[PDB]
C-alpha cells in the first residue's frame, strides 16, 4: 500500500566515492578498479570556467597533482587522460569494494537514483528521471560534481549520470560515464538554457495506473478515446505523443487494473483539459511524470 | 540548487537486515550486535491476527522455530523473548557489520528515511514524517514488514522505526525499537482507524523558506502577523499551533532569508484561504509539511 518517489540502497554506490581535488578546486570522483571518474572541470580556477582550453590546462598538469582521497586515506596517481569531459585518473589500488557494473547511457524519459555526494562522503539519495529536454531535477549545490546516477539490477550497478552543471532555470545537466553531456550542453561558464520542457506522457499514465492499484480512482470517467485523438490534446500542454509502443509497455498495469490503456487516455485528457478541482492523486495536485512503468510495476510488486 | 525530498545514504542499515520465517509468514528482521529485532506477529497464523494471544502464542514456539536468514547464510537462535509487540532473537554470532546505532523514540512533526525491505533484501530508500497522528505515509507491501525508519548524524545510525501495519486509509504504523507503538494502534486485525491527520505547520513555513532559498518568490506579500492571529487561521485548516519555540528553531532560515517568521506567517496565511492560483512551489501545488527546519538546512547547506 502506498506509493512513493523511492531510490535504490545506496550501498553498492557509497564504497566507489572519493574526493579529488585539484588546486582549490575539490569535487566527486568515483573509484572503480583502479580509475577514478570525475568531471574535467576540476582542473579549472574560477576564471578558467568562462572559456575552459580544456586540452591546453590539462597539458600543465601531471599525476601528483590531482589529489585523491578515500576516506581519511590518500590514493596514489598513476595516470591520467581526458574522456570527452570526464577525467580518467588511474590509481595504484583497485577499489576492493567495486561492485559488479556497466556504464549506460540512459534514455530521456526514464529514472535513476543520484547520490547526492560532497567532498567524497554520501549525502542523501532521491531519483531523477532523465527530461526529454536532457536536463533533471535534483538536489546539487557546489561541490556536488561528480555525484552519479545509477540503476540497480539484482546486484549489478548501471552507472548513467554524473553532475556537471546547472542551467539558470534551477535545472541539472551532466553526462554519461564516458563523459558525453546528456543534450546540448557543454562544461564551460555561458549562456546556456534549456529548451521546452515536455512532459512524459508514458509516465503520467503509469502514475495514474499506480493511483487506481492504490485505490485512487475519482479520476475515471466513462469515456475512452484513440491515439490520433488524445495526442491533438497531448500536444497543446506539451505532452510527448503516444505511441503503440508505450501502449503495450503499459500493458501490464493494464492487464492488472483491467483499464484499457485508451481509456485511461480519456481520463488523462480529461485531467489536462479541466484540472484536478482542488483534488489529489497519489498525494499529488499535479500530474506526475518521473514515475516509469517499470517503477511502478516494481514498487506496486515488491522487487 | 534544487530542493529534493532526499533520504539518507542506506550503506549502514542494508548490512543488518536480514530474513526470519515462522511457519508460512516470513519478514524482516534488524540485526544488531548478537540479537534479531522483528515485528511479533511473525508468530502469528493468518488466523491468529484476528485476535492474537502473543504470550499464549509465543508459549509453543522454541528457538528451532526461528528461521532468520542473513543472506544466503543461516544463523543459529540461542534465546528469543517479547519486549511489547517486538520480538528479540538472540544469535550465536555478532553482525560483523554493525554500524555505531542508538534506539530512539522520534517525536511527531520529525523525519527519517526508511530502507523498505521484502525477505530481508533491501527495495529501496525514501524520507517520511512521524505525523501529528503518528501514521506515516509510505510505501509498503505484503512481506514489508521489520522494515526499519531511521536518522544518521556522522557516522551514527538512530533507529526510530519499525513497520508493522498498515490502516484503511492507506497509511501505515509502526513501532519503535522498543516495540511501542507510535499512537493508539495495536497489532490486530481489528477495525482501526487514524485520527485527523493534522498539519505540521512549522514544516510548511521550512519549506518556505526553501523556496524562497532557491528562487521561488511568488508568494511573498507585503503583511505580516502575529503568532495569535496566525493560529486562529491554522485551526480552521487543521494546522498545528505555532509556538514561539516554532519561530525559534526556524531561526537559521529566518536569519539567511532576511524575512521574520511573523511576514513568513503572512504568506501562508494568504496561501491557505486564497489557494495557490493554479501556480507551484517548489514543483508542488500543495503545501509540502514533511521536511522538517533541520532538512532544509541540511539541504540547503550540504552536510
Ligand atoms: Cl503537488
Amino acid at each position: 500500500s502506498g506509493f512513493r518517489k523511492m531510490a535504490f540502497p545506496s550501498g553498492k554506490v557509497e564504497g566507489c566515492m572519493v574526493q579529488v581535488t585539484c588546486g582549490t578546486t575539490t569535487l566527486n570522483g568515483l573509484w572503480l578498479d583502479d580509475v577514478v571518474y570525475c568531471p574535467r572541470h576540476v582542473i579549472c580556477t574560477s576564471e578558467d570556467m568562462l572559456n575552459p582550453n580544456y586540452e591546453d590546462l590539462l597539458i600543465r598538469k601531471s599525476n601528483h597533482n590531482f589529489l585523491v582521497q578515500a576516506g581519511n586515506v590518500q590514493l596514489r596517481v598513476i595516470g591520467h587522460s581526458m574522456q570527452n569531459c570526464v577525467l580518467k585518473l588511474k590509481v595504484d589500488t583497485a577499489n576492493p569494494k567495486t561492485p559488479k557494473y556497466k556504464f549506460v547511457r540512459i534514455q530521456p524519459g526514464q529514472t535513476f537514483s543520484v547520490l547526492a555526494c560532497y567532498n567524497g562522503s554520501p549525502s542523501g539519495v532521491y531519483q531523477c528521471a532523465m527530461r526529454p529536454n536532457f536536463t533533471i531535477k535534483g538536489s546539487f549545490l557546489n561541490g556536488s560534481c561528480g555525484s552519479v546516477g545509477f540503476n540497480i539490477d539484482y546486484d549489478c550497478v548501471s552507472f548513467c549520470y554524473m553532475h556537471h552543471m546547472e542551467l539558470p532555470t534551477g535545472v541539472h545537466a551532466g553526462t554519461d560515464l564516458e563523459g558525453n553531456f546528456y543534450g546540448p550542453f557543454v562544461d564551460r561558464q555561458t549562456a546556456q538554457a534549456a529548451g521546452t520542457d515536455t512532459t512524459i506522457t508514458v509516465n503520467v499514465l503509469a502514475w495514474l495506473y499506480a493511483a487506481v492499484i492504490n485505490g485512487d480512482r475519482w479520476f475515471l470517467n466513462r469515456f475512452t478515446t484513440t491515439l490520433n485523438d488524445f495526442n491533438l490534446v497531448a500536444m497543446k500542454y506539451n505532452y510527448e505523443p503516444l505511441t503503440q509502443d508505450h501502449v503495450d509497455i503499459l500493458g501490464p498495469l493494464s492487464a492488472q487494473t483491467g483499464i484499457a490503456v485508451l481509456d485511461m487516455c480519456a481520463s488523462l485528457k480529461e485531467l489536462l483539459q479541466n484540472g484536478m478541482n482542488g483534488r489529489t492523486i497519489l498525494g499529488s495536485a499535479l500530474l506526475e511524470d518521473e514515475f516509469t512503468p517499470f517503477d511502478v510495476v516494481r514498487q506496486c510488486s515488491g522487487v
